[PDB]
């Protein structure tokens, strides 16, 4: 059955609901990425209206077959009117698609659900900075100061360095990316372009990739692997014992593999700066692990909300364990102690 922090209180929505069956009372479902912990349950059978951003909706179409007629895309930091009741959608900077959703109570009551986020100063110039929040559903993945990771740049920098250092030295180098779901593009996109190579990729995930309204798509991208020099491979196929399996296909091309397996945080993180990072080796094979986080830092997201200042938040996150819930409560006390609202 449908949580408390999945629903709207005083309409008939909820968000990312998609995995308790028929929601009593449920007039129109809301999806703010296309995740699977989100999306869970959605298929071809699905008969509800489905509101979304429209690289979602994509998604859902090509994806799951959601029959088109169930599928209404909304343009972002646009006030649009659902079943009598105002909306709006901002870009979360999560995943490609993701977004939070703004909504307007016929009560007075204004409700900013996060969906999943990574916090910017930028959302503090968006149609958020007129007004207030009375309750925010916050994703609180990492709400603990001892999660710490670089800036999506820094890292981007690192790799394209790593990789472009690698290759001059040795133009008969493979780079490998790993990949599950959608998000974090960037790092297998960066460095092809610096080498002036396609990405090759499985038909599955070229079909994924093609969903997602990057300009300039069809130059970046192939499922012809021979003629790519940076691979996307599943995730779980990051491994001394997968990657020389990828090797023996690729037919002589190739005398050396290097791999990058994208991470959140991880506690390594605690001690080694980005630049010092240096990866795990076994012969030809090299693998680095690299903290590519979609979302909030704790210093991101406690700045985000000391600007927000809402009356009331409801974590959507750790919500698990007594202790959890207690540090999350101890923390947002200290932060509007702090910050005075
Ligand atoms: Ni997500």
């Amino acid at each position: 059955t449908c949580p408390f922090y999945k629903k709207i209180p005083g309409t008939g929505f909820t968000v990312d609901a998609f995995q308790y069956g028929v929601v009593e009372g449920c007039t129109a479902y809301f999806l703010t990425h296309f995740h699977s912990d989100h999306y869970a349950g959605l298929s071809k059978h699905f008969t509800f209206p489905v509101y979304c951003s429209e690289i979602t909706g994509n998604l859902l179409k090509n994806k799951l077959h959601v029959q088109e007629q169930y599928i209404h895309p909304l343009p972002l930091d646009t006030e649009c009117i659902v079943n009598g009741v105002k909306v709006v959608l901002l870009d979360a900077n999560h995943c490609p698609g993701a977004v939070m959703i703004l909504f307007y109570l016929p009560n007075g009551t204004v409700i900013l659900h996060t969906g999943d986020f990574r916090a910017d100063p930028s959302m503090e110039r968006s149609l958020l900075a007129d007004q207030k929040v009375h309750m925010l559903y916050l994703d609180t993945t990492y709400c603990s100061p001892e999660y710490t990771f670089p800036s999506q740049q820094e890292v981007i920098r690192f790799a394209i360095n790593t990789a472009f250092e690698a290759v001059t030295l040795n133009p008969h180098a493979l780079v490998v990316c790993g990949t599950y779901s959608i998000g974090k593009e960037k790092v297998f996109l960066a460095i092809a372009d610096v080498l002036g190579s396609k990405v090759g990729m499985s038909q599955e995930k070229y079909k994924t990739l093609q969903c997602l309204n990057i300009p300039e798509i069809n130059s970046l991208i192939t499922t012809d692997m021979c003629s790519s020099l940076v691979h996307l491979l599943p995730m779980m196929q990051i491994n001394f014992k997968g990657l020389q399996s990828h090797l023996k296909k690729c037919g002589g091309k190739y005398n050396q593999i290097l791999a990058f397996r994208p991470t959140g945080w991880t506690h390594s993180n605690k001690f080694t700066r980005i630049a010092d990072v240096i990866p795990q080796t076994k012969g030809n094979i090299s693998i680095y692990g690299i903290p590519y986080s979609e979302h909030s830092s704790y210093l991101e997201m406690k700045r985000f909300v000391q600007w927000l200042k809402p009356q009331k938040i409801i974590p959507t996150v750790n919500v698990g364990t007594w202790k959890s819930r207690s540090t999350m409560e101890k923390y947002f006390r200290e932060w509007k102690l702090e910050a005075g609202y």
